[PDB]
C-alpha cells in the first residue's frame, strides 16, 4: 500500500534488506537440502547398504544445519539493522514534528499516549513489516524449493500436490476470513462489557456512599458472565482454526496416498522418494499456514504506520511572516481577545483587553480555576488567537516572529522540568553559548540557588542524576529564575502559589524578581497574599471577559471587578 | 508455589482439567501413531509392495488426524471452561475486596490501571497457567510416546537418544538462562532510556519558550541511537537463541547416525524403522523447547497471581461495630479533626472543631485545593479518623459503623456516575423495595428532573445509551437531587458550584434546591457567586483548621481566617 511513503525511509538502507533475502533464501534452501538427504539415506543408503554414504549424512547434516544457523544469525542481525534504522528515522521525524506541533497534541492527547505511540507503533511497524518480508521470503525459499525437490523425484506426486495446493490454501483463506469476521464483530460487545465494568469500578465511590454493594456484586456477576461467555466463544471459534485446517489439509495426504497406488502400480517410486515427498508436504504445511497471516501482518503494520503518518501529517504551528523582534520591548496589551482552551463548551476568555506597561507587576486575581496561567500561556501564544491582538509595544501578534518572540519571554512556574544534564547546562538551554561559564555559574550562585549549587554534589558543576534527583519545587523555581538572570528576557513573568516558604529562599527570589521587572512588566499566579502585596501592584482576572487594563494603580480608582476581588470572588 | 493459595478456586472444576488431560494425552497418542504408521508404508508397503496396506493406511491417516482435531476441539473448549470459570471467580473476589479498598486505595492506582489489572491479570493468570498444563501434559506425553515408539523399533537408537536428550535439555536451559540474564539487565537500562525520552517529551512548553528545538533534536537523536542499539543487542541475543540449540540437536542427529553405522555393522534396522527414528527425534524437538519455557511459564502467571492476591491481601476498610445510627436528623459536628487525603502527598487539615447543628445550612468556600468536598466526603469517613472525631448527635463517628451512616447521608455532587438500568431505578441503587414507582417517578419529576425525564425516550421508565448516562452534567445533578428526594435521608449534604451551568438549567436546579432544602441540613461546594447566598447563609475556610464555619451568623462570628477570607479573600 503505502510502502511508498516508507520506501525513502528505507531506501538508503535497502542494501541491508537485500542481504537478508539472500541468506534468507539460503536459509530455507538449507531446509530443503536437509530433507533431500533422505533420498540417499533410505533407498540409496540402506537399500544398497553402502556404509559409505552413512559417513556423508552425519557431516553434511551438521554442516547444513550450521548453515541454517549462520543464516538465521545474519538474517536476524541484518533485519535488525534495517528495523532499527527505520525506527530511528521514524522516531526522528516524529520527534521533530512533535516539537513542531502546537500544544494541541499535548492538550488533546496525553504524554503517555504519545510515548506509547512512538515506541510501540514505530517498533511495531518495523517488527511487523520485517517479519512480513521474513515469512514471505522464507516461504519463497521453502515452497518453491520443495516443489523442485518433488520435481526431480517424481513429476506425478508433484503434479498432484500442485493441483491440490489451491484447495488447501483456499480452505485456509476461507476459515481465516470466517473467523476474522467472528473475531471482528465481537470487539464491539467486547469493549461494551469491558467499559461497563470500567464505569462500575469508577463509580464504586458513589456506590459505597449509597450502599449498593449487594447490587453491584450481582451486576459484576452478570457482566462477568457476559465476559466469560465472550471469551468462550472467542477461544472456541478461533481454536477451531487448526483442526479444520489440518483436517482438510490431511485430506491432501490422503489423495496422494490414495493415488499413490497407480504410480506404484506404475512402480514410479522407491521408499526414500516417498518419504521425501510426504516430509516435504508437511514442511510445506508450515509456511502455507504462514502466508495468509503474512498478508494479515502487512495489514497490522501498515495500519499502525498510517496512524504514525497521520501523526506526522498533522500540521505544525502555522506562521505567516512576522520578523520584527529584539530583546527590549517593554509593554504588552490585549485587545478584544478570545480563546478556547476546551473544545467549545466553556469559553476560556473573551474580548480580553489588558495593558501591562513596563514595570507593572501583576498578580492573577479573578476567576479561581479559569486557568489564569492561560493568559501567560497566551502571551506565549501557545494557542491561536481566536480574536483580538497582543499589541506588544505597538506591533500586533503577527508582526512577531515566533522565534524571537518566545525567546523574549520568561516564565518561572511552580513546576519546572529539566533534562538529565549538568544542571548548569540545563540552565543553559539557550545554546550554552553567548553566556559564558562565569556568567552562567556566577549569576546562578548570585541567583540564590547557592545551597542548591555549591553545597550539592560536585558544587560548581553539580550534575543531575535521574533528572534533578530530588530537587524541590523551590529548587527548580530558583534554577529557572537563575535562567532568567542568564537569559534576561525583555519581559519577565513567573508563577508562584502557596506551595512552600523558606524565608531566605523566596525573599532573595522576589528580590531577584524585582531586579528582573526593573522597568519591566511581570505576571505571577496569585494565591499567596505575600506574593500579592510584597510587590507593588495587583490586577483583576475578569472571569472570562477581561476588558480591564491595569493593576491596583489602574483598577483601584475605577472600582471595577475589585468588588468581587474584595468580597465575592477573591 | 502459590498454587496452595489458588487450587481451591479451581477445585470444584477439577473434572474439567481432567478431561483436558485425557484429551491431550490422546493428542500425543495421535502424533505418535501417525509417526508409527510411517513404518508399514516404508518397510511393508513399498518394500514388500503390498497395495493392501497402501489402501488401509491412508484412511488411518484421515482418522487419526480427525482424532487430533476432535481432541483439540474438546481440549480447547474444556480449558476454556476452566479458564473462564477461574477468571470469573477471581474477578469476583477481586470485585469484592475491590469494593473494600478506601477511596484513596481506589486512587492509589488509576481506575484504568485497576481495570487493566482485573481484565489482563485475570486472563493472563488463566491463559498462562492453563497453557502451562497444556504444554506439560501434551509435550510430556509426546516424549513418552516417541520413546515407546523407538522401543518397538530399536533398543539401540532409543538408548542413545536417552543418553543424549539430557544434554540437549542442558544446552537449552543454559542458553535460556544466559539470555534471560541479558534480557533482565537490558530491561533495566531499557526502562532508563525510554523514560528518559518520556521526560524529554513531557516538557515541551518549557522548550518552546526557551527555543531549543535544536537541543531536543540532538538529545532525541542520541537517546534514540541508544534505543536502536539496545534493540540491536536484545534481538541479536534472543535470535542467537535458536541456532545454537538447533546446532546441538544437529550434533545429536549426527552421533545418532554414527551409532547407526555401528549397528549397521550389526545390520540393525530396516528402512521404515530408520525413517521413524529421526522423524520421531524431530517430533521430540518441538516439545523440549516447549518444556523448558514451560518451567518458565508458571512464573509469569504465578507472578501476576501474586499481584492479584496482594490486591486481595489489602485490608478492607476498618469498622467499629458501634452502629446505633439514627435514620433521623442527628447533629453533625467536627471536633479536633486533623486528617490527610493522600498517604502524605499534600498536607490537608488540622484541628477541625466545626459544628453544624440540625438544619444549619453551610457553604464551602476558601482554599481552592483544600478538598472542601473531602471534608464532606470524610463525614462519610472516606478515610479513617486520623485524629479528632465528629460528634454525630452526641456520638462520635468512631461510635458507629459505616453501613447506615453512609446510607443516612446524601451528597448531590456535580458529577454523579449513573448505571446501566432502567434509569428510573437508577435513582434507587440501594433497595428498590416497595418504593412506589408513583413516588419514585413523581418525586423525580417533582424534583425538577421533569425538564428531561418527561422528554426522555419511553417517557417514565427511560433508559439511554452508555448505561443510560447519556444525560449531561445538568441532568446528572438534576437526577441526583431526585435521588436525594427518593431516599429522603433526613441528613442532607449536597455539592453544587453554580459557577458553571446554563442559565435556565440553573433556574431549574435552584428551584429544585428550594423544593428540597425544607428545614434540612445543607453543605455546598461554593465555587459559586450568586446561589451561595440564595440560602442566606454563606461561610468559608482555608488553612485546614475548621473551628469556625456554618451559617451567615457563624460567618459573622469567625473573626479569624474565615471572616478575613469572606471580607478580603473570598
Amino acid at each position: 500500500q503505502t510502502f511508498r511513503r516508507l520506501w525513502p525511509t528505507i531506501a538508503p538502507f535497502k542494501a541491508g534488506l537485500i542481504v537478508a533475502g539472500v541468506a534468507l533464501i539460503l536459509n530455507a534452501a538449507s531446509d530443503t537440502f536437509m530433507l533431500s538427504l533422505l533420498k540417499p539415506l533410505l533407498d540409496d543408503g540402506f537399500g544398497k547398504t553402502d556404509r559409505s554414504v552413512l559417513v556423508w549424512m552425519p557431516l553434511v547434516v551438521i554442516g547444513l544445519m550450521i548453515l541454517r544457523g549462520i543464516t538465521s544469525y545474519v538474517s536476524s542481525y541484518c533485519i535488525s539493522w534495517v528495523s532499527g534504522k527505520v525506527v530511528m528515522t521514524m522516531r526522528r521525524r516524529l520527534f521533530g514534528h512533535m516539537m513542531g506541533m502546537p500544544v494541541s497534541f499535548f492538550d488533546k492527547q496525553s504524554t503517555g499516549t504519545l510515548l506509547s505511540r512512538i515506541t510501540y507503533d514505530s517498533e511495531q511497524v518495523a517488527s511487523s513489516s520485517s517479519g512480513a518480508l521474513i515469512t514471505v521470503v522464507r516461504e519463497g525459499a521453502s515452497i518453491i524449493g520443495l516443489f523442485i525437490m518433488m520435481f526431480y523425484y517424481s513429476w506425478q506426486l508433484s503434479i498432484i500436490l500442485i493441483v491440490l495446493a489451491p484447495i488447501v490454501s483456499i480452505a485456509i483463506r476461507v476459515v481465516s476470513k470466517r473467523f476474522r469476521n467472528i473475531s471482528k464483530n465481537m470487539q464491539n460487545t467486547m469493549g461494551q462489557v469491558t467499559t461497563s465494568a470500567e464505569q462500575m469500578l469508577k463509580g464504586h465511590k458513589e456506590v459505597l456512599i449509597f450502599g449498593g454493594q449487594e447490587v453491584e456484586t450481582k451486576r459484576f456477576d452478570k457482566v462477568s458472565n457476559r465476559m466469560r461467555l465472550q471469551g468462550m466463544k472467542m477461544v472456541s471459534a478461533s481454536s477451531i482454526s487448526d483442526p479444520i485446517i489440518q483436517l482438510i489439509a490431511s485430506l491432501a495426504l490422503a489423495f496422494v496416498l490414495y493415488a499413490a497406488s497407480f504410480p506404484s502400480v506404475m512402480d514410479s517410486l522407491t521408499a526414500g522418494t516417498i518419504t521425501v515427498v510426504f516430509s516435504s508436504m508437511i514442511a510445506l504445511m508450515r509456511p502455507l499456514k504462514s502466508l495468509t497471516n503474512v498478508n494479515a501482518q502487512f495489514q497490522r503494520g501498515m495500519a499502525a504506520c498510517q496512524t504514525l503518518f497521520t501523526i506526522l501529517d498533522s500540521e505544525q504551528e502555522k506562521d505567516e511572516g512576522k520578523r520584527v523582534i529584539e530583546r527590549a520591548t517593554g509593554d504588552v496589551e490585549f485587545r478584544n481577545v478570545t480563546f478556547t482552551y476546551p473544545g467549545r463548551d466553556v469559553p476560556a476568555l473573551r474580548n480580553i483587553n489588558l495593558k501591562i506597561p513596563a514595570g507593572k507587576t501583576v498578580a492573577l486575581v479573578g476567576r479561581s480555576g479559569s486557568g489564569k496561567s492561560t493568559i501567560a500561556s497566551l502571551i506565549t501564544r501557545f494557542y491561536d488567537i481566536d480574536e483580538g491582538e497582543i499589541l506588544m509595544d505597538g506591533h500586533d501578534l503577527r508582526e512577531y516572529t515566533l522565534a524571537s518572540l518566545r525567546n523574549q519571554v520568561a516564565l518561572v512556574s511552580q513546576n519546572v522540568h529539566l533534562f538529565n544534564d549538568t544542571v548548569a547546562n540545563n540552565i543553559a538551554y539557550a545554546r550554552t553559548e553567548q553566556y559564558s561559564r562565569e556568567q552562567i555559574e556566577e549569576a546562578a550562585r548570585m541567583a540564590y540557588a547557592m545551597d542548591f549549587i555549591n553545597k550539592m554534589d560536585n558544587g560548581l558543576d553539580t550534575v543531575i542524576g535521574e533528572n534533578g534527583v530530588l530537587l524541590s519545587g523551590g529548587q527548580r523555581q530558583r534554577i529557572a529564575i537563575a535562567r532568567a538572570l542568564l537569559r534576561d528576557s525583555p519581559i519577565l513573568i513567573l508563577d508562584e502559589a502557596t506551595s512552600a516558604l523558606d524565608t531566605e529562599s523566596e525573599r532573595a527570589i522576589q528580590a531577584a524578581l524585582d531586579e528582573l521587572q526593573k522597568n519591566r512588566t511581570s505576571l505571577v499566579i496569585a494565591h499567596r497574599l505575600s506574593t500579592i502585596e510584597k510587590a507593588d501592584e495587583i490586577v483583576v482576572v475578569e472571569d472570562g471577559v477581561i476588558v480591564e487594563r491595569g493593576t491596583h494603580n489602574d483598577l483601584l480608582e475605577h472600582r471595577g471587578v475589585y468588588a468581587q476581588l474584595h468580597k465575592m470572588q477573591f
